[PDB]
């Protein structure tokens, strides 16, 4: 019989990490692996029905998505939902699926609010979530002895899925819960020169350990301004929250990363400014199955989905959809083996939560709350070359920070700055 999967993702817009053009080829690869394992889903064939989260304007919507989920639910009685990826689409869809007691799988929806599983029942997140970044910051602060204060600056585009707002919301709640520190925050608009005076005033008076969520250019600009104001690596550290690594190039091999470089006549000043800057990204999976996945994903997307998949950290999302689907397929199989059936959402979800699995993204742990443990990398500058590289990795499960390639964290004075200045703010 059929195990029907309902997909609510962006079907025509190709610009999201969870767009169908990237997730669809990944899902196909997953279903081919399943089809070649007869021990899986004994007497059940996975079929896919598709609905779009996009409004007329072509963006993922808080309206189009639940309307589509409702339609797919009536027409197909799906055993499970795949997606949505956008916070704004996921929020209403997840409340519906919870009410239907039908499992929803996603590698998007990183927002804090989705982690409230009393509301978002049977939602399993197999991609990153923003509280996990709070875990990473928590670890950093314990490693480096920062136990009092931090400042967060963040900005977003005109009005959308507000990635940076949700990143900060996630970071703030988790960090406050575990470290009891004071976390000042401050929103700004990127294209507005009126906002810079207040940003630089806030850096001066509100913190010394500083987190910035913004476009690569807004970060560079702020660093240049910080330098000109005599705010240097001795008293300050600036973390760029750039989870998908936009400020950095991919498939570089031995070509050194110089995120401070523009050829705009400020490169020397930028390099000098970036001595005080470190970059926080998701961890690039390093296992060989992943590189094979990327090879296969690229070929399939170009062939059947009319789309060129670029190298980048964004590709972890479709791979996590891939892995999530397989984790779900294993769970259903285990449920069938012990007398259950495919529509037993609660029993299927219990078998995914608090569990380890091996997939193209490597080792993956889903925590007790149904959210994947997320790994992070910290990049900083070789003072000799100006180049950036990964110097620390964070394992989301063990909560361990490990040195990478025997590198040392760069500090101008050889030790990190205190989070409170010796004379007060
Ligand atoms: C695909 O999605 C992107 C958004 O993720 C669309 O681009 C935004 O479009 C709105 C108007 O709808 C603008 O105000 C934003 O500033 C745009 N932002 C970005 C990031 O470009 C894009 O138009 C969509 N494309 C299609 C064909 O539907
Ligand atoms: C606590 C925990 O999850 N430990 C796991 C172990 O069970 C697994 O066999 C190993 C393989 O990578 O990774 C680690
Ligand atoms: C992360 O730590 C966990 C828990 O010890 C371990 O299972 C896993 O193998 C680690 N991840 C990697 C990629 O080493
Ligand atoms: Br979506």
């Amino acid at each position: 019989s059929d195990l029907t999967v309902a997909v609510v993702l962006p079907l025509t817009n190709t610009s999201y990490p969870w767009s169908w053009a990237r997730v669809g080829p990944a899902v196909e690869l997953a279903l081919a692996r399943v089809k070649a394992r007869p021990d899986l889903l004994p007497g059940w064939t996975v079929r896919m029905v598709l609905g779009s989260s996009e409004n007329a304007a072509g963006v993922c919507s808080d309206t189009a998505a639940p309307l589509a989920a409702v339609d797919l639910k009536w027409e197909h009685s799906p055993a499970v939902f795949l997606g949505p990826g956008c916070v704004y689409s996921a929020a209403p869809v997840g409340r519906f699926t919870a009410h239907w007691r039908v499992p929803l799988l996603t590698a998007g929806a990183p927002a804090l609010g989705i982690g409230v599983k009393d509301e978002y029942a049977l939602t399993t997140r197999t991609g990153p979530s923003h509280v996990k970044l709070g875990d990473f910051v928590t670890a950093l602060h314990r490693r480096l002895g920062w136990e009092h204060q931090a400042l967060v600056l963040y900005a977003d585009r005109l009005g959308d899925d507000r990635p940076c707002f949700f990143i900060v919301e996630g970071l703030y709640m988790r960090v406050r819960e575990r470290l009891n520190i004071t976390v000042n925050h401050q929103e700004f608009v990127e294209g507005d020169p009126d906002h810079y005076p207040k940003l630089l005033r806030a850096v001066r008076r509100k913190g010394r350990v500083i987190y910035i969520c913004s476009s690569p250019d807004a970060f560079r600009n702020l660093m240049l301004l910080a330098l000109n104001a005599g705010l240097t690596g001795e008293d300050y550290v600036f973390f760029h929250l750039d989870v998908f690594g936009q400020s950095l190039k991919s498939a570089q091999g031995l070509v050194p990363q110089k995120p401070w470089e523009r050829g705009d006549g400020q490169d020397r000043s930028a390099r000098q400014a970036f001595q005080a800057a470190k970059i926080i990204t998701y961890k690039e999976p390093d296992n060989p199955e992943y590189l094979e996945f990327l090879k296969q994903l690229k070929l399939l997307a170009d062939k059947k989905f009319n789309f060129t998949v670029e190298d980048g950290l964004k590709n972890i999302i479709p791979a996590s959809f891939h892995d999530g689907l397989l984790l779900y397929v294993q769970a259903v199989t285990e449920t069938l083996a012990q007398g259950g059936t495919v529509t037993d959402g609660e029993n299927i979800t219990q078998r995914m939560w608090n569990r380890s699995f091996q997939g193209v993204t490597g080792y993956l742990k889903i925590d007790r709350n149904g959210d994947r443990d997320t790994d992070f990398s910290l990049w900083d500058m070789d003072p000799e070359t100006g180049a950036f590289r990964v110097v620390l990795n964070y394992n989301g499960t063990s909560q361990e920070l490990m040195a990478v390639s025997e590198h040392k964290l760069y500090w101008p004075l050889g030790y990190p700055p205190p989070d409170v200045p010796k004379c007060g703010f």
